[PDB]
DNA sequence: GACCACGGCGCA
DNA sequence: TGCGCCGTGGTC
């Protein structure tokens, strides 16, 4: 059972970290298991040099830490990836363990033994599941290596810039805070939604609109505040206060404190088994939700910069989820729009909601986007009218004139739900699965909620599969050009390239992304270059 | 000190 | 539709 370090090749690794973040963790223990024997490493760090590959639960995490120490240790087989492909609700080692025959403990040796056992059991369950096997070998397993390099590389942050911006925003916050209190006739904690509720609906005469989900309090959400924007001067200042405090507390203040001492850069984690649809997630810190939609947000984007002598290259799949819907549904009108190379939102703004596409004003185009997104998420005419500043009836029509112009989308949604009810799951173009039991619920509200989750997954998940595949293909090509892949934001990639190669890099990555997997419609990629994330965007 | 539920909101 | 993080108001 107990055998001296080192282990034979192909052994499963087990390791304990002082904390969950690979880039910040002390490696406390390092074990390995193979053929019914466990090898525990006398000194974890030195023991790392003996390994040729990290095979086991949470492989990437160990690879990231290895890369941190200047070791080129790649992640290989990971039972978590197998489990997640079988059922995307398999997101943690704790859960996967109890489910497939072990216990996730806090000891390296037991973790190595667990990894071996779980892999054997899980690999057998993936026999016959050829499409999931293809996903594992061709996408998830290789992807884990790409992600490990991204995590270890990190991205550069203009700290002094954010420090200065912080002091600016702090001053503006105090003005709004002072005004709000003037209008309230007294100070209170403006960050407390409970105290705000009292002030708005009880102390001021403002009418409550909706209520909160769990506790049933009168909501003070943006949707509610926006509707009361001209019911009282205090509202506008509260909306602005919300924006500034959100951005300051979430990005401006925390980010500078997260710079790594060795790298001088910011290192997120790209979670590979975290979502029900097949998307990645980002945490510690989350870099897939850096602001950009507001002025202040854009000034925050500017903080993410290229290394000196380098440029950022930002690549973005144009309307990918819509293109994927065109393919999956086979709707002629939708397919023709993309094949003719037309702006789908502009076309959507003419095909319905009047005419003609020579064209529509910009405010009309966002109207079309709202509809499209709405269809994507199964948004009711209610929330659509509230999202469109138009009477409820005006929204109902807009939704109908949509399914008139793109009939096969309707047929596709109905077909997807029917098959989901029979099989108990839905799938992406590549066969990635999400089980959706509640399609058979006897409570309409629950059932319908489940339906929206169900038919959306094939779209969101196919777009995720495509991006993942693209990253897998793109990565080796960048390596050979001396370029870096830094971040992924669902439909977008951010790279780093030497100034002199930035053009060549952008051209190559663009073409690699557009040709990732030919569909019934072309994939168009928009690319931008700049010294910071904002100026690199379009 | 850590952790929780909630409402709220940042991004795709 | 899918995430992860914030402060509040709390518990332990
Ligand atoms: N405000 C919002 N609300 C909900 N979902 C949103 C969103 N913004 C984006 N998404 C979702 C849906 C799409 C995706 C981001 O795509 P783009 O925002 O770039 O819209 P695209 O289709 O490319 O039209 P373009 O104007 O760019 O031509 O994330
Ligand atoms: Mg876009
Ligand atoms: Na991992
Ligand atoms: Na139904
Ligand atoms: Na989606
Ligand atoms: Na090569």
């Amino acid at each position: 059972e107990e055998a001296p370090w080192p282990p034979p090749e192909g052994a499963f690794v087990g390791f304990v970290l002082s904390r969950k973040e690979p880039m910040w963790a002390d490696l406390l223990a390092l074990a390995a298991a193979r053929g019914g024997r466990v090898h525990r490493a006398p000194e974890p760090y030195k023991a790392l040099r003996d390994l040729k590959e990290a095979r086991g639960l949470l492989a990437k995490d160990l690879s990231v830490l290895a890369l941190r120490e200047g070791l080129g240790l790649p992640p290989g087989d990971d039972p978590m990836l197998l489990a997640y492909l079988l059922d995307p609700s398999n997101t943690t080692p704790e859960g996967v363990a109890r489910r497939y025959g072990g216990e996730w403990t806090e000891e390296a040796g037991e973790r190595a033994a667990l990894s071996e056992r779980l892999f054997a059991n899980l690999w057998g369950r993936l026999e016959g599941e050829e499409r999931l096997l293809w996903l594992y070998r061709e996408v998830e397993r290789p992807l884990s290596a790409v992600l490990a390099h991204m995590e270890a590389t990190g991205v550069r942050l203009d700290v002094a810039y954010l420090r200065a911006l912080s002091l600016e925003v702090a001053e503006e916050i105090a003005r709004l805070e002072a005004e709000v209190f003037r209008l309230a006739g007294h100070p209170f904690n403006l960050n407390s939604r409970d105290q705000l509720e009292r002030v708005l609906f009880d102390e001021l005469g403002l009418p409550a609109i909706g209520k909160t989900e769990k506790t049933g309090k009168r909501s003070t959400s943006a949707a509610v505040l926006e509707a009361l924007r001209e019911a009282h001067p205090i509202v506008e200042k509260i909306l602005q206060y919300r924006e500034l405090t959100k951005l300051k507390s979430t990005y401006i203040d925390p980010l500078p404190d997260l710079i790594h001492p060795r790298t001088g850069r910011l290192h997120t984690r790209f979670n590979q088994t975290a979502t029900a649809t097949g998307r990645l997630s980002s945490s510690d810190p989350n870099l897939q939700n850096i602001p950009v939609r507001t002025p202040l947000g854009q000034r925050i984007r500017r903080a993410f910069i290229a290394e000196e002598g380098w440029l950022l290259v930002a690549l973005d799949y144009s309307q990918i989820e819509l293109r994927v819907l065109a393919h999956l549904s086979g709707d002629e009108n939708l397919i023709r729009v993309f094949q003719e190379g037309r702006d789908i939102h502009t076309e959507t703004a003419s095909w319905m909601f009047g005419v003609p596409r020579e064209a529509v004003d910009p405010l009309m185009r966002r109207a079309a986007k709202t509809i499209n997104f709405g269809v994507l998420y199964g948004m009711s005419a209610h929330r659509l009218s509230q999202e469109l500043a138009i009477p409820y009836e005006e929204a109902q029509a807009f939704i109908e004139r949509y399914f008139q112009s793109f009939p096969k989308v309707r047929a596709w949604i109905e077909k997807t739900l029917e098959e989901g009810r029979r099989r108990g799951y839905v799938e992406t173009l590549f066969g990635r699965r999400r089980y959706v039991p509640d399609l058979e619920a006897r409570v309409k509200s629950v059932r319908e909620a489940a339906e929206r989750m169900a038919f959306n997954m094939p779209v969101q998940g196919t777009a995720a599969d495509l991006m993942k595949l693209a990253m897998v293909k793109l990565f080796p090509r960048l390596e050979e050009m001396g370029a870096r892949m830094l971040l992924q934001v669902h439909d977008e990639l951010v790279l780093e390239a030497p100034k002199e190669r930035a053009e060549a890099v952008a051209r190559l990555a663009k073409e690699v992304m557009e040709g990732v997997y030919p569909l019934a419609v072309p994939l168009e990629v928009e690319v931008g270059i700049g010294e910071d994330w904002l100026s690199a965007k379009e």
